[PDB]
């Protein structure tokens, strides 16, 4: 362990997509940083997936995130997103968390956003979302939030590959 | 020419946001490098107040961006003033340099700062290019209705957040990460 950044999937993404994104995250912030930063791929689908793991990465699946809450646009999305926030409102409490990223559809988008939002201008935010070209204020509000219109490789790789840019350059200051 | 980044706003006001902006981009795309880009600096301003440098930047002035553009059907636009036929003229005039610079395979990446009028005149032209150059807009309108700047494309609206205009301790940190995402994206793309 070290400070951390994470890689996250909703309900939406595929395995093969959020594979994709940590795998490119995570070889950028080696290849952009002068030499170490870990990657910590997290699930929060609403429903169940045949997959509690992401290749090599420290993993954290949606039983766990959710696990850490206490008890309007869904039930489901409104118990997940709170349960992230919350989850990651601590790994930022332990002065652990160097950026946060993750990938969504309307669904997804809108849990990560206030999960996001939540957490201190400065600190790298991005999803990689659908929604990004139309009405955007309900989820950015009136924060830093980036979001990346849509998944693709190629959008992939610079969402990535942006990340992997904030994180660096902030640690590396 | 080697690799090359454009940073562009209207200097006549954003002076300051842009040098900062430059200075970031030009610094990270240095740091993260494994190896050369440079950074260029240009003006799309259409006031009064004239602009010829940027600190030690490569500069283009916005009477160079003009200079390679041919008048079109921007000419003939709407326009409830004379201020926003400079700016619809301009943005057209951009496109053409943009696209210039990417048949010449000089570009690398784009970035740009703007308000309200900055973003639109930006955006028409960020996205005339294809998809994949990194293309980014810190954007005090990016919070909001998007439709309209983003289209299809793949531009990248960075809130503006604001402790206001110029620079100071919140606008200066989105900025920062602005650069430095964008530095990012244009190294990964050439280093991979």
């Amino acid at each position: 362990n070290s400070p951390r950044v994470f890689c996250i999937g909703t309900a939406d993404t595929k395995f093969d997509e959020l594979r994709f994104l940590s795998e490119h995250v995570r070889s950028s912030l080696n290849s952009f940083s002068n030499k170490k930063v870990g990657v910590t791929v997290v699930d929060v689908s609403t429903s169940w997936k045949e997959t509690n793991s992401c290749a090599d990465f420290d993993f954290v699946p949606s039983k766990d995130v959710l696990s850490c809450h206490t008890l309007t646009r869904g039930l489901a999305i409104a118990i997940m997103s709170k349960a992230l926030e919350t989850f990651l409102s601590i790994a930022n409490d332990e002065q652990n968390l160097a950026g946060v990223i993750g990938l969504g559809g309307s669904g997804g988008t809108s849990l990560l956003s206030s999960a996001f939002r939540s957490l201190p201008i400065g600190i790298p935010k991005v999803i990689i979302s659908t929604v990004a070209s139309g009405q955007t204020e309900s989820y950015i509000g009136t924060s830093d939030l980036v979001l990346f219109p849509s998944v693709s490789k190629v959008v992939l790789s610079n969402a990535g590959a942006a990340f992997a840019g904030m994180v660096i350059g902030r640690l590396e200051s």
